């Protein structure tokens, strides 16, 4: 019931569709779905106020928030949005995106914790869904 620790994923389906809607080209494409196959996740929570560094050799970010508290965080692709996280369940939590300049697919994501130890990213981009799963490492 707790988010903290470091994550390996086992599963995603959709990433590469999900680049596509945002416009990403071809090539980067492919070395962004290469990237993405092999993250490190990092997450400390500290009840609601929780800490996320996805690390990958092209591109890293690190999030800090507080569930109901507005930040600023890119989306996948790397655009500028403003961010707010809520409580969907006792174990799931999803954050809508605001591009914070310009327009483009609505995005958003969740990450559920699962009762018997998984964690499930699911990442949006208009219709297009993104599934990742992580399992502790």
């Amino acid at each position: 019931p707790n988010f903290s620790g470091n994550w390996k994923i086992i599963r995603s389906e959709n990433f590469e569709e999900l680049l596509k809607v945002l416009g990403v080209n071809v090539m980067l494409r492919k070395i962004a779905v290469a990237a993405a196959s092999k993250p490190a996740v990092e997450i400390k929570q500290e009840g609601d106020t929780f800490y996320i560094k996805t690390s990958t050799t092209v591109r890293t970010t690190e999030i800090n928030f507080k569930v109901g508290e507005e930040f600023e965080e890119q989306t996948v692709d790397g655009r500028p949005c403003k961010s707010l996280v809520k409580w969907e369940s006792e174990n799931k939590m999803v954050c809508e995106q605001k591009l914070l300049k310009g327009e483009g697919p609505k995005t958003s994501w969740t990450r559920e914790l699962t009762n018997d130890g998984e964690l499930i990213l699911t990442m949006t981009a208009d219709d297009v869904v993104c599934t990742r799963v992580y399992v502790r490492e």
